[PDB]
C-alpha cells in the first residue's frame, strides 16, 4: 500500500481553546516525519452529518481557527499530518464551547428581607433563560431557584431572613446547557 517508508507520524499534544466569542483555536506540536507538507484539521459537531469543517495549514504552522461554533454542543477535532497526498492517522479530541455566563453581579438591599440582584447579560446570544440559585451561606442545601427571562437582567429576591448572608448564582441557559455560574454573596 503506502509502501515506500518510514511511517508518517501524527502530531501530538493537541490543544483546544474556545469561548472568547465563538472562536475555537486548535494548536499542536509538529510531527516527527521529516520533510512534512502540512496539516489538515477537521472540526465536526458530534451528531448529524453535513456541518463538518476543514482547514489546511503549511508544515511551518502549528495552529488554526474555526469561527462561529455552537455553544454547548460537542465537537470532535482531528489533525492529520500531510505529506504530498499522504496522510497519517489523526490525533483528535473533543471540545464543548462554553455557553457565555452573565457578568458583573450587583446587590442592592432594598429591605430587611429583600434584595435586588442585577447583572450584565452575555452579548450576542439568544439565551433560553437565566437560572437563579440562592441559599443561606450556612445551608447551601436550602437552595431556592428562579427561572428569569433572557431579556431580564434583574430579579428581586424576597422572604429572605433578617441578619442572614446569602449566596446567589446566576447562570445563562441555552438549550439545556448552562454557563459557569456568576456568583456573589450578600447579607440582608
Amino acid at each position: 500500500p503506502r509502501g515506500s517508508h518510514m511511517e508518517v507520524p501524527q502530531p501530538t499534544d493537541l490543544s483546544f481553546v474556545d469561548i472568547t466569542d465563538s472562536s475555537i483555536g486548535l494548536r499542536w506540536t509538529p510531527l516527527n516525519s521529516s520533510t512534512i507538507i502540512g496539516y489538515r484539521i477537521t472540526v465536526v459537531a458530534a451528531g448529524e452529518g453535513i456541518p463538518i469543517f476543514e482547514d489546511f495549514v503549511d508544515s511551518s504552522v502549528g495552529y488554526y481557527t474555526v469561527t462561529g461554533l455552537e455553544p454547548g454542543i460537542d465537537y470532535d477535532i482531528s489533525v492529520y499530518t500531510v505529506k504530498n497526498g499522504g496522510e497519517s492517522t489523526p490525533t483528535t479530541l473533543t471540545q464543548q464551547t462554553a455557553v457565555p455566563p452573565p457578568t458583573d453581579l450587583r446587590f442592592t438591599n432594598i429591605g430587611p428581607d429583600t434584595m435586588r440582584v442585577t447583572w450584565a447579560p452575555p452579548p450576542s446570544i439568544d439565551l433560553t433563560n437565566f437560572l437563579v440559585r440562592y441559599s443561606p451561606v450556612k445551608n447551601e442545601e436550602d437552595v431556592a431557584e428562579l427561572s428569569i427571562s433572557p431579556s431580564d437582567n434583574a430579579v428581586v429576591l424576597t422572604n429572605l431572613l433578617p441578619g442572614t448572608e446569602y449566596v446567589v448564582s446566576v447562570s445563562s441557559v441555552y438549550e439545556q446547557h448552562e454557563s459557569t455560574p456568576l456568583r456573589g454573596r450578600q447579607k440582608t
